């Protein structure tokens, strides 16, 4: 099977905290994760184009060119472009990162098409080029990708990743560059038009992106299939959210986006504040909603109901445990008033439920991890 | 007299060259100095807001707050705002720079007015505040200034200055913040509504910004007064430019801007290419138009005719000599097609001609340095 191993690393947020750089950032900027999903919510001050990747924790490796140049990338179901830093990226933030040198690859083909990539909090520009991308042992020929050249914001310097590899639909791809998965399928390089993600528990190694297959070894029970409600992001319909039997959000149903680019459950500010207080989370000096590790066993499960099946999350799942340091896996966002209630199901969710992304039938399948 | 001593330091360009960072920049950006003077010429890619300060060489010191916090600033006749980096500037580029901490000053007064400063190649944002600025021994009370908070571009990291102090008319001041000189005069803190600049020869110390006075010790002969042709920048009318008796540019007259924020004579691309070839200048791998130091004595003078008086520049004046390394003091620019021929008279010019900036009568006075 084609497997891309994923490694769990300390997030960009954890690195900013460690370098004492986060408090200042937060003082002068308002962080709203909703900006990654809605044009309307784009950041007032776009000087940190990678702000929406503060909480990413899993990364994989890809090689580009002939011979291959390696890069650490985020496998992001919440975006659809592939980009890595160009060797022409002179920014201080590009230092200490793997950079692509087009002149070292005999299969690289330049284009004069400009790339403008934005995740709702500023843009990065570069150029589009074509090369062979090595992903999971497959040689993805003639893959169009972006080469980032302009200032990427100081956050790149502290990021454990060099670029991003988008797994969403082509309709949200910047400059209509073809996404990697689409290119794989169009070329007959994968068995089926689907991919699955398995995240191992407790920062273990064993996590993988499975391209073109479903592996019964990673789940128990049967897979529940849910239709994609709006094609763009991997968006589905949620029936309700309960805590201790009580409905606490998504009353009457709501939308949810499955996003591997974030480790947290993100929802409306008000619903989230309720939950944080209920679980005893408290914001420290840095951004952090800390919780006592010792109180975990006293918390209730949060239950997501999807297509009539119940998906409970126990406290051990929704509380991030960094040796003796525990943080809440919930984060709030403000979506356009236009927009209905929206929840983001990130790694906390996926680590408990093996997920299948079916492009042939436009459905998401879920089952409890084995 | 109120004198602000100026020190000649290696430029930002020299520092980028030294750190091997310039070739890449130039590969991905087109540098057009005209962007500092015309909205219409603003940069396609604004990721380096301080690009137009690559060639600045003279700097002074100012203190801000109670007790004073010191900063190295450019005294720029080509701009009108005063700004320094805020302690809240978290960017990697803000490191190693003096930063203003509002909480350390008992006379600081915050405003909720945002500052957007641009010199034609990207913006920096922050907030406007009021404090006492110490300039040349004078206590400039209730001075409004900007506190830069967002990414300033990687160039700030290599810049020998922390901020900029604009000496142009208020009509080009961003956010209508009052310029320092205007504030000085409005408060009766200077003798007269004028200032003069004396640049000593051969990177000597002795250079000064003279606030409210004219000192006959710095020039010989009489001062020639020229009216400001358009109030905004210190803009005057040029009658012609000759080289070896031949008219080489500004035939029939043209405009000139006196700009202490740059060390070079800047003019139309075509006229400049002609001159570079005539003097034997050649662009090296870095941006640089190098000239053999040994050929100086064989070059002709370039003559600027202003209000009928001749202002010759000998080769020793128009050739920058950095120990055994000589560079051409000419640089080209592309002004809006709308616009007529425009020349920028920077430090090469001012080092030979003591300059007086008269705000009371809207005139510029010139005389050969003593």
């Amino acid at each position: 099977l084609v497997k891309v191993p994923l490694v769990r690393k300390k997030s960009l947020r954890q690195n900013l905290i460690k370098d004492g750089k986060l408090k200042d950032f937060l003082k002068t900027h308002k962080h709203n994760p909703a900006s990654k999903y809605f044009p309307e919510a784009a950041a007032l001050i776009g000087d940190e184009p990678l702000e929406n990747y503060l909480d990413t924790e899993y990364f994989g490796t890809i090689g580009i060119g002939t011979p291959a140049q390696d890069f650490t990338v985020i496998f992001d179901t919440g975006s659809s472009n592939l980009w890595v830093p160009s060797v022409y990226c002179s920014s201080l933030a590009c230092s200490d990162h793997n950079q692509f040198n087009p002149d070292d690859s005999s299969t690289f083909e330049a284009t004069s098409q400009e790339l403008s990539i934005t995740y709702g909090t500023g843009s990065m520009t570069g150029i589009l080029g074509y090369d062979t991308v090595q992903v999971g042992g497959i040689s993805d020929t003639n893959q169009i990708f972006g080469l980032s050249e302009t200032e990427p914001g100081s956050f790149l310097y502290y990021a454990p990743f060099d670029g991003i590899l988008g797994l969403a639909y082509p309709s949200i791809s910047a400059s209509g560059a073809t996404p990697v998965f689409d290119n794989l399928w169009d070329q007959g390089l994968v068995s089926q038009d689907l991919f699955s993600v398995y995240l191992s528990s407790n920062d273990d190694s064993g996590s993988v992106v499975l391209l073109g297959g479903i592996d019964s070894s990673y789940y128990t029970g049967s897979l529940n299939w849910v239709p994609v409600s709006v094609e763009g992001y991997w968006q589905i319909t949620l029936d309700s959210i309960t805590m201790d039997g009580e409905t606490i959000a998504c009353s009457g149903g709501c939308q949810a986006i499955v996003d591997t680019g974030t480790s947290l459950l993100t929802g409306p500010t008000s619903a989230i504040a309720n939950i944080q207080s209920d679980i005893g989370a408290s914001e420290n000096s840095d951004g952090e909603m800390v919780i006592s590790c010792s109180s975990i066993d006293s918390l209730p499960d949060i239950v997501f109901t999807i297509d009539g099946v119940q998906y409970p999350l126990s406290p051990s799942a929704y509380i991030l445990q960094d040796d003796d340091s525990c943080t809440s896996g919930f984060e709030g966002m403000d979506v356009p008033t236009s927009s209905g209630e929206l929840w983001i199901l990130g790694d906390v969710f996926i680590r408990q439920y093996y997920t299948v992304f079916d492009r042939a039938n436009n459905k998401v399948g879920l089952a409890p991890v084995a």
